[PDB]
């Protein structure tokens, strides 16, 4: 029910087609229980300007609103859920915000979807990564990435939570691997305490 309750909120607070007001919203309503890192998100849309961008967590459809908010128009975020009840409010909060013509919601296990991405969603190769969902498929899904052809040279992968839960075996290999160029971005409580943070990883190729 909580990520019922979380589109509820946005619904009754929010200001349709509106994507920044659908942030703040559920920004101001999780807090009970991020924009910060917010930044360092638009930072790297803003930076690279993906034509074709990648989701893996759809969650509440939060990721998927900023992210889309600062594609250009024809850009394709394409958002990869496991849950379909997860799908259906993500999918909601992405119509509310205004951003939905931007967004192709997909259900089912990464695993399963990435080999047909080229074949069922018309994918070339994509121009960043978004890894925001169980963070022990952090690593097996940007193997199956690359194992799939995918990736290409200055292609974006951005790795949330890192730290907190965090990712370990994900930054291991990205870090030590010479495919990837990494760099990390902390992300700060009350600007005082490095809670959390984010790996920009950008692959170089294969040797
Ligand atoms: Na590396």
């Amino acid at each position: 029910t909580k990520e019922q309750r979380i589109l509820n909120h946005v619904l009754q607070h929010a200001e349709p087609g509106n994507a920044q007001s659908v942030l703040e919203a559920i920004d101001t309503y999780c807090e009970q229980k991020g924009d910060k890192k917010g930044k360092i998100v638009d930072a790297v849309i803003q930076e690279h300007q993906p034509s074709v961008l990648l989701e893996l967590g759809a969650y509440c459809g939060y990721s998927a609103v900023r992210m889309a908010r600062l594609l250009s128009p024809g850009a394709r975020l394409i958002t990869i859920e496991i849950n379909p009840d997860c799908a259906a409010i993500t999918q909601r909060m992405v119509d509310f915000a205004g951003v939905k013509d931007k967004v192709t919601l997909v259900v089912g296990a990464s695993q399963d979807i990435i080999p047909q991405l080229k074949k069922k969603y018309d994918v070339d190769t994509l121009d960043m990564v978004f890894l925001d969902h169980w963070k022990d498929r952090y690593l097996p899904d940007t193997l199956l990435l690359e194992e799939c052809g995918l990736l290409r040279k200055g292609t974006v992968l951005l790795a949330d939570n890192v730290i907190c839960p965090g990712a370990p075996d994900f930054l291991a290999h990205v870090r030590g691997s010479s495919c990837f160029e990494c760099t990390h971005y902390q992300s700060f409580l009350e600007y005082r305490e490095v809670v959390d943070g984010l790996e920009k990883a950008i692959y170089k190729g294969p040797g």
